[PDB]
């Protein structure tokens, strides 16, 4: 009866319930309408939900991703639609107010975004009322895997962290410097690639220089996002995968700043979940 | 009779050599193998110099220019052979060693490049010994307009430097957030769009936070390239428009990082006439 999804960069996950209850549950590739013309949106659409879908018609459908500024918010639409069947009208926004409904529900709260790409809002209970754009992984997205990548593919390559690392880092995943630039510059999704080679950072979290770009990332990030918000009585809810699995450097460079923190969950699909019933 | 060019990733300076003299120049775009395949750089190619070329059969032929790696070297060098004809073997290389043989010629020094890009290197008297390869203006590019243009945009709309310079740049290139975002991550050479609108740091230089900015970008470009050199005994050949017309924060920077100053050129072409004959 009702399709909920949220389209990271990288991913998506896919929901379908009905009746209130998880009937199916659905994971797609990342679609951003800045990285994906409507063709490849479309047939890989194609491809993606209808195959584990026995029934493709529905009531409602609430797609949430990135890339879906109000400018391209139609065309993807428009891509939903010739693909499914729902009774009402389709709903798509960003994944920021997906986040939104996820942490806080019907109540609002700051919500801030780390995972592919980085995000910070203020939500009102139904809408998201301020957002920072986060103008994408190359004018913004900061303390976000894509841009951690990217900062540390700058870093090593340098000779900023020594020989050692670096000689690790393009032996662990068998890359020549030509690897980089193509995968970066021609290649399809480098939002991908660089976020793909980031975990890196995690790996050697011990080392100090890594550790503190990790921070000093997370820094960057709260100093020129959410600091434009009333962080001082309002706990920010965290989402993302970046927030989760570097807690520890998140809460360092909170504390630094004076950011405040409240829940930091890694996927906001179960509490998507919980808001439409 | 031989033609020497010098091929930016925004423009391209055509040079046809016989006398002694220089008796021809046209001039077309820039291109680069990570924004254009060789083919499409190609199809203009037909569209600009030959139609008007007299000659396309002559001999020696030296083409230099940006994104040009060793990677990228035989598939560019091989368009050039399939319509032209060269009677002599083909030389390929960067625009650092066109900078470099311009500023040094047959002498060794240190030679800097600073417009649509960055680089640096040291040069012995017929090729480039040493290189921090910038990785281009997403992983690297520190201090190039390209960079300059990246930073500019990116702290503006995260009001990082106040409203009155984020509107004037605004109204004044009369771009919104949304275009500026589809410019960078869905339009054709988005560097020339960067270094196109960094000119405003220039423009509005009394402001304290853009002066700051411009020679922080400066600093760290000495940091993270130039200092991987000798720096003490060299005294460091500046090439480019950036440099040029910032040449103050650059001596500033200079002066702030122990970093020696040579010569600072925007157009290598006479000194590479120079060269040549
Ligand atoms: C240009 C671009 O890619 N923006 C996306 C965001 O999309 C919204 C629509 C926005 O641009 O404001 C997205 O919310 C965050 C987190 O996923 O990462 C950014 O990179
Ligand atoms: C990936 C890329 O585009 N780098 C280019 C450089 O090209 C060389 C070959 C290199 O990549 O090492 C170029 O020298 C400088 C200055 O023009 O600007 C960079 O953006």
């Amino acid at each position: 009866a009702i399709l909920i999804a949220d389209s990271g960069s990288t991913k998506t996950h896919w929901n379908v319930l009905d009746q209130g209850r998880v009937i199916g549950e659905i994971f797609t590739k990342g679609m951003n309408p800045f990285f994906q013309t409507p063709e490849e949106m479309g047939r890989e659409i194609e491809r993606t939900l209808l195959p584990q879908l026995n029934s493709n018609r529905f009531c409602e459908v609430h797609f949430f991703g990135a890339g879906c500024i109000p400018e391209k918010v139609p065309v993807v639409r428009n891509v939903l639609k010739g693909c499914l069947d729902v009774s009402s009208l389709i709903e798509v926004d960003t994944d920021m107010l997906a986040a939104a409904k996820a942490s806080c529900g019907r109540s609002p709260g700051i919500v801030c975004i780390m995972g592919t790409g980085s995000n910070s809002c203020f939500y009102d209970g139904e809408k998201i009322a301020a957002n920072v754009s986060p103008l994408g992984f190359i004018l913004g997205d900061e303390g976000s895997g894509a841009v951690l990548g990217k900062l540390l593919i700058g870093d090593l390559l340098k000779n900023q962290m020594g020989e050692e690392l670096k000689e690790k880092f393009l032996r662990q995943y068998e890359l020549t410097p030509a690897n980089i630039i193509e995968r970066v510059y021609r290649q399809p999704f480098p939002n991908r690639f660089l976020a793909g080679i980031s975990p890196f950072l995690a790996e050697n979290i011990e080392h100090p220089a890594i550790h503190s770009l990790v921070l000093n990332a997370f820094k960057s990030f709260l100093t020129r996002n959410v600091m434009q918000f009333d962080y001082t009585r309002y706990k920010a809810h965290f989402i993302g995968s970046v927030a989760y699995y570097y807690k520890d450097i998140l809460e360092e460079a909170a504390a630094a700043t004076g950011i405040r923190t409240g829940t930091i969950v890694r996927n906001p699909m179960e509490g998507l979940r919980t808001y439409y019933s």
